[PDB]
């Protein structure tokens, strides 16, 4: 019952298969610069920082100050961590981020 | 002189490092469902479909019909194909999608 189920199909599969072909960090810079605006990329980056910081055990007050994320953004990320796919956990755990 | 240079730094590196840890297509579904809204994901999928179809030699009208994309969206993708990082070329080649 993921919201993304609405979109499941060949085109979305191709986008994800494309992202899987990226092999290093600079390829990601090049690809996401082509694909996305600066504002879009900034938002995605902010969201992951918020998720990381929540998991590290920081107060929401501190998260605002360090990540520059808005309260509305922090709220959305909060909702995803609790009522989502545990995908932030999966990927943060893979990078060996010390979550407390 | 990529626009993304505005954002280059530790947080953005971390987002890309996260994306590089994804191993399969279903993990992408779970991660991007957590990270993004349905509307954001649909937008990104549409852009890649447009890029592919431009590179295959479809005209704007066919692209509008098959991908849902507005002329504005198509225009922006076209601009990025001419003046961007050639990153759509890169990923389309790796997925062995035939292009002109």
């Amino acid at each position: 019952s993921m919201q993304i189920e609405k979109l499941r199909g060949a085109a979305l599969d191709e986008l994800f298969d494309a992202i899987l072909t990226l092999e290093n960090r600079e390829e990601c810079y090049q690809f996401f610069d082509d694909l996305c605006t600066v504002n879009e990329i900034q938002s995605l980056s902010q969201r992951l920082q918020v998720a990381k910081m929540i998991k590290q055990g920081y107060t929401y007050a501190t998260i605002e100050q360090e990540s520059g994320a808005s309260t509305a953004t922090i709220s959305r990320v909060k909702r995803s961590l609790q009522w989502g796919n545990d995908a932030y956990t999966m990927i943060l755990d893979r990078m060996n981020i010390e979550t407390n």
